[PDB]
This record gives structure tokens, C-alpha cells and sequence, in this order.
């Protein structure tokens, strides 16, 4: 997690793969999934 290399499309995309791999909260950003850890 923080920030991971998926290269997005959109926030509602990072979010299924973000909160799978144990993070909070989904946000794209610079085209790139970063999520909010614990």
C-alpha cells in the first residue's frame, strides 16, 4: 500500500484493489492509486 503503481483511471477504480490489499479509503492521484493507511 501507500501509494501503489497501478496507474489509474479514476479514483472508484483504485479503491477495489486498494481496500483488498489492506488499505482504507481509495483516491486517485497524479494517475496513481494512493489510499489513506492506518
Amino acid at each position: 500500500g501507500v501509494e501503489i503503481n497501478v496507474k489509474c483511471s479514476g479514483s472508484p477504480q483504485c479503491l477495489k484493489p486498494c481496500k483488498d490489499a489492506g488499505m482504507r479509503f481509495g483516491k486517485c492521484m497524479n494517475r496513481k492509486c494512493h489510499c489513506t493507511p492506518k
